[PDB]
């Protein structure tokens, strides 16, 4: 049985964030659900790119349960992910059931909004700190892949190959990581 | 007058290669046109994300001229730009001007297709570089970004920021790319 993931795309999220990680992850012969938060309709991404969801967000929430949810960052689109009640709930069945959460750059701010993994290490891009920091719920890190238990995050658009990368040797194994990267070119 | 973009989206296309550079470049404050190869509707890249272009390419290219083309790589993409009369006068076109040509990955492979650059350096994925390097019009490189005048190539998904920012250093110069880098959090 394959590895499941849940990406939920919301207007205004960082489109590089998003689609490094979904490429990556079916590199890894993960099943990817490209998830839209407001419906079926494509997104329009904090650059302008728009992307066709695989399904609505009210959808894909009845398919599961996920291996990990997937939170792309963008200042906007996390935002947005903060603000869902269905977000919040599907975060908190994930964090009851000992899955895997994966947030980048701003993405893990969604995780303060709906209080999840308290007392977590955690990292985000340097200008989302602040909000993440507010109240001092999380210890932050400066290292561009944290990973606390289920709570995996990482800091922009620069570290997404690796957030992936990581995600994928949580799921898979350091071996199919290890295949996976190499035909990537990275340095 | 900003600087102009033409990024050439065919089904098969690498989405990290795609998304990568026009992200970047709009940034840079480049007005990019995303102009789908077989016309206006969503485009089916080869892991799946589907992208919707900006415009048809038979409408784009009506409207140039631009500082720009750009050609991403995936291999089933790359094989329908080799195989494009449309693609073939644009390059010719742009070559003509002496405007800058980009490719990345499998994306050289079409100007081998369309003889555009012959004699220069060029360098693409591994796994490209017979297919390139047949008939030996061009000398192999291995470096991440190759650039020879007016040529411009690239390897891989894990080379497409430094792809993008060198495009955006050769149209905007050195400051403009280092001011666009610093926020991505690369390595």
């Amino acid at each position: 049985a394959s590895k499941r993931a849940l990406v939920i795309l919301a207007k205004g999220a960082e489109e590089m964030e998003t689609v490094i990680p979904v490429d990556v992850m079916r590199r890894a012969g993960i099943k990817v659900t490209v998830a839209g938060l407001a419906g079926k309709d494509p997104v329009q991404c904090s650059r302008d790119v728009v992307i066709a969801p695989d399904a609505s967000l009210e959808d894909a929430k009845k398919e599961g349960p996920y291996d990990v949810v997937v939170l792309p960052g963008g200042n906007l689109g996390a935002q947005n992910l903060s603000e869902s009640a269905a977000v919040k709930e599907i975060l908190k069945e994930q964090e009851n059931r000992k899955g895997l959460i994966a947030a980048i750059c701003a993405g893990p701010t969604a995780l303060l909004a709906h209080e999840i993994g308290f007392g977590s290490k955690v990292t985000t891009h340097p200008l989302a700190k602040d909000k993440m920091m507010n109240g001092g719920h999380y210890t932050y890190s400066e290292n561009r892949v944290e990973k606390d238990g289920l709570i995996l995050t990482s800091r922009g658009p620069g570290t997404s190959f690796e957030f992936a990368l990581a995600i994928v040797e949580a799921l898979n194994g350091k071996e199919v990581a290890a295949q996976v990267k190499a035909p990537l070119v990275l340095k």
